[PDB]
């Protein structure tokens, strides 16, 4: 599809079964989520946004769906304010912006 | 432009007689920049992210020049890391999401 930014770019996804929501992000490098439980190991990474830093648990080769497509990628879990996909997992589906 | 996201989508934008490199930001509501006159009101504004708030200046009806398209809206000023294109300037260049 072609989303215009009127309104936030919201898609839905899928991770571990259950459906969610999440914004495209093309200013975070990183997919972000909202405390859920993920299968596997995971890595301490500190992400900084704009009120400062935050520790999140980084996932690795976590299958997502995003807006009906599919892909396998490093997931961030941890506090963030809405669930947000980066763009580690915005070029696996082949994201561009266009004007 | 056709913009992929295998790196930041940064790009130069000119305000305040300024030239600035900005990130163009689908995630982001607001367009915000690092501290900087503007000439004319504002008012304070608490804006929210990764990390908390931080405080910022609210100017409105501010031209900006994105990649060389020019914009007009309202900008934040504060203690942002990272120079902000968010979706109120965005959308005024006409940029899409494609995939
Ligand atoms: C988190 C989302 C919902 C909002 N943010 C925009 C993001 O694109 C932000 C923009 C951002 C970019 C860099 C530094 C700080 C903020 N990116 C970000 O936090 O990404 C983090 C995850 O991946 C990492 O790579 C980028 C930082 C990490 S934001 O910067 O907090 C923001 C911008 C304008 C706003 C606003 C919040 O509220 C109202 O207007
Ligand atoms: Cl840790
Ligand atoms: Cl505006
Ligand atoms: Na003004």
């Amino acid at each position: 599809p072609q989303i215009t930014l009127w309104k936030r770019p919201l898609v839905t996804i899928k991770i571990g079964g259950q459906l969610k929501e999440a914004l495209l992000d093309t200013g975070a490098d990183d997919t972000v989520i909202e405390e859920m439980s993920l299968p596997g190991r995971w890595k301490p990474k500190m992400i900084g946004g704009i009120g400062g830093f935050i520790k999140v648990r980084q996932y690795d080769q976590i299958i997502i769906e995003i807006a009906g497509h599919k892909a396998i990628g490093t997931v961030l879990v941890g506090p963030t304010p809405v669930n947000i996909i980066g763009r580690n997992l915005l070029t696996q589906i082949g994201a561009t912006l266009n004007f």
